[PDB]
């Protein structure tokens, strides 16, 4: 499919992705990774406007804790640990592919 | 560690709210597990041994099976920081 960047600083992060995704059609293999863009910029896109609704005490580093602090922490895990799985079907698939 | 960006991004929460993220963590991966699972026992047969593959149902497996295994490296990463496994009630 559409490339966005050929060859890339490959860097398998999760085991696991190699042998979910060993003899996939390639089309399936574009398909999920085209799917984990998405997911992934909405990951970012969530994290970062919860950030931004913090009280600007806790931006600074002023403040810190409770729960509003900790639903940003949990959105910030999901968008990195979902990041993780997106680097892997990069170095899977070899490109970057256009989205 | 397996997520390093996790360090940076809890520094300075205070060690209740951490304690309380991972034990949340464990629960959701258990969750993530259990959803794995049944989508694999739900799979046809010639896909259960890996004779076939890809196709819709098959990729819906994989999707739930790539969000178990990244969320699992944020847990462990949880652990490392907070300095244990929490007890946690099954």
């Amino acid at each position: 499919m559409e490339l966005e960047d050929a060859n890339v600083t490959k860097k398998v992060e999760l085991r696991p992705l190699i042998g979910l995704t060993r003899g996939l059609p390639p089309t399936d293999l574009e398909t999920i990774t085209i799917d984990a863009i998405r997911t992934h910029r909405r990951l970012v896109e969530k994290a970062d406007e919860l950030f931004q609704a913090l009280p600007e005490t806790y931006k600074t580093g002023q403040a810190c804790g409770g729960p509003q602090h900790i639903r940003y922490i949990e959105a910030s895990i999901e968008m990195h640990a979902q990041m993780s799985a997106l680097n892997t079907l990069y170095s899977i698939l070899g490109f970057i592919p256009k989205v």
